[PDB]
């Protein structure tokens, strides 16, 4: 049950009261995971439904949903004694403050064997153990995100939660040095829960990012829980109380220092500070450049989602040169790794910028520039850029065991060569460093664009 100090902040009656009990939590030493979690998932849960003076509220109405401290300490000792029930401590030896393998196996197991047989995998708002507790369904982070909260319970201080860009795990042990697999990845795969990460790590796909994934600490913990809430109602609507809420707790973690090390909560902030600016912030472009900086700093400038971040930023606003600038540097971290059967998040997202994304601002672009019958089209620098993403793309799949180009990619290639002028094309003196760009670089600058050459280079085997 719950510690007296954490009673008197119930009810919560708003969006500030939550943050409040966060911020009261956030100030211990260990936060409860469990508290927080399924706190939020109570409110998701109720906010995350469709539902002379105008008949009806002109602006339409936001709701929240009270939170009784009855409610959510009956949620909270279902929890904590399911967990207990289940696991008996004094069969697992426990020098030190380490978890033995087993110990965090059997508690997996205890998540993994209460889950429903059968649910969508992707469906919304089953990330929380609001969703465990009164659903019996959990999406596969939340899962990984059960397991720590269910170690918390039962005073496992060792356990964390370790995250890529796209998966999530477990670490333990004396420095964080242990690693099991706790729950499932993408659809169809084979499962390796109970295994360590070093074959994925080794591999040196995406989905491990080198050893370079975060390890969070308590604190970081909770930032996850924030990035995880999800306000989409239905695809075309978002519940505008739950992007207050997920704000307004990101900036409370980004004050305390607790987004230090968490790129993507930064470029999370980011997005949504560009949809309602918060007076007083730093702004979106701040934020973004603050999120590579920490990947710089704390993950060996591995990660690839504080490029995307910024590129999409840049493109949505129409910077053109800023955007190609930052998928070129996309490219330039993504090079250094293998394409992998379980990096097809990565894999789409690159094939979306290439074939729909570039092609389309670029388009854009050249509008402008009829219009005015200096534009990024006659800039030499952007299309260095351009020649730079896809240097880097086709050095990524050197060495894979999956090809990644294919004859689908060649004609968005061709049409973006195109934008650009052969006199623009020909002022770049670069040395690329993919054998496939290398092997057609005066192709690239000829005044006449060969399509059925660049496409005969860009699909030959590497
Ligand atoms: C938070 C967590 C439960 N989420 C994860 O996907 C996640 C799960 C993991 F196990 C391990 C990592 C995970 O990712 C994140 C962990 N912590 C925070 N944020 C995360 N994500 C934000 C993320 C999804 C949204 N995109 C948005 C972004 C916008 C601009 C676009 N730029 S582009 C393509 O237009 O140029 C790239 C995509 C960024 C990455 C994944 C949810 C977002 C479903």
């Amino acid at each position: 049950g719950l510690k007296t100090a954490q009673k008197t902040l119930f009810p919560l009656r708003s969006i500030d009261d939550v943050v409040r009990l966060f911020a009261a939590e956030l100030g211990r030493e260990e936060p409860d995971l469990v508290l927080l979690s399924l706190v939020l998932g109570f409110v998701e849960h109720f906010l995350a439904v469709n539902r002379s003076p105008a008949p009806d509220p002109p602006g339409g109405l936001t709701y929240f949903p009270v939170a009784d401290l009855s409610i959510i300490a009956a949620l909270y000792a279902r929890f904590t004694a399911q967990i207990r029930g289940a696991v008996d401590l004094s069969l697992y030896p426990r020098e030190g403050g380490v978890s033995s393998r087993e110990l965090v196996k059997k508690v997996s197991d205890v998540i993994w064997n209460s889950l429903s047989r059968s649910y969508f995998k992707d469906r919304a708002h089953i990330q929380s153990l609001f969703s465990f507790i009164t659903g019996t369904k959990l999406d596969s982070s939340g899962v990984a995100f059960a397991v720590v909260g269910a170690c918390q319970a039962l005073g496992l201080r060792d356990v964390h939660l370790a995250l890529s860009e796209d998966h999530a795990w477990v670490v333990f042990g004396p420095n964080g040095e242990q690693t099991a697999e706790v729950t499932w990845h993408g659809k169809g795969n084979e499962d390796r829960r109970g295994q360590t990460v070093n074959a994925g790590v080794a591999e040196r796909s995406w989905l491990y990012l080198k050893g370079s994934y975060m390890r969070c600490d308590r604190k970081m913990e909770v930032a996850f829980m924030v990035c995880a809430i999800n306000p989409s109602i239905d695809l075309h609507t978002d519940s505008l109380e739950l992007l207050q809420l997920q704000q307004k707790l990101l900036w409370l973690l980004y004050d305390l220092g607790h987004l230090e090390r968490y790129p993507m909560a930064l470029g999370n902030l980011a997005d949504l500070e560009e949809l309602e600016p918060t007076p007083g912030r730093p702004d979106p472009l701040t934020l973004y450049h603050k999120g590579i900086a920490s990947a710089k700093t704390y993950y060996r400038d591995e990660h690839i989602y504080p490029y995307m971040y910024l590129a999409g930023y840049h493109c949505r606003n129409r910077n053109v040169r800023e955007a190609l600038q930052a998928w070129a540097d996309t490219a330039t971290v993504i090079q250094d790794y293998n394409y992998c059967r379980e990096d097809e998040e990565i894999y789409k997202e690159f094939f979306e910028v290439a074939n729909d994304v570039i092609p389309n601002l670029l388009k854009e672009a050249a509008s402008l520039l009829e219009a005015g019958e200096g534009s990024a089209l006659q800039d030499p620098e952007c299309f260095a850029h351009l020649l730079r993403f896809y240097d880097g793309i086709c050095k990524w799949e050197e060495g894979s065991p999956t090809p990644v180009l294919h004859v689908g990619w060649a004609t968005f290639l061709v049409q973006s060569l195109g934008r650009f002028e052969g006199q623009v094309r020909q002022k770049v003196r670069i040395t690329f460093q993919s054998e496939k760009m290398k092997g057609m670089k005066e192709l690239l600058v000829a005044t006449k664009i060969n399509s059925s050459a660049i496409k005969l280079q860009l699909t030959a085997q590497s």
